[PDB]
């Protein structure tokens, strides 16, 4: 479970981003996005 | 506000990290705390 909840917040959040960029196109934001999707992947991956 | 509403995602995810890690070690873990602190700090900066 601890991992779920984490999964969420990431899958939250790349939400909070993804609408963000869809108005203003910073470079900086979307280097964000970047590092949580290489997160989400990481936690599927020790989710099993 | 949008930019604030991403810090408080942001912080409260380094809580669920900061949680985990203190009870399983793990390194995978504690590499994507890095990767919000790193985040945290550009949110700031451009908060301003
Ligand atoms: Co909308
Ligand atoms: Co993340
Ligand atoms: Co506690
Ligand atoms: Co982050």
């Amino acid at each position: 479970d601890y991992l779920r909840e984490l999964l969420k917040l990431e899958l939250q959040a790349i939400k909070q981003y993804r609408e963000a960029l869809e108005y203003v196109k910073l470079p900086v934001l979307a280097k964000i996005l970047e590092d949580e999707e290489k997160h989400i992947e990481w936690l599927e991956t020790i989710l099993g």
